């Protein structure tokens, strides 16, 4: 698969999605 939980910090919240490329 492509499952990788690329979790950053946006304005103070860290989220975490996956990278759809």
């Amino acid at each position: 698969g492509f499952a990788w939980n690329v979790c950053v910090y946006r304005n103070g919240v860290r989220v975490c999605h996956r990278r759809a490329n």
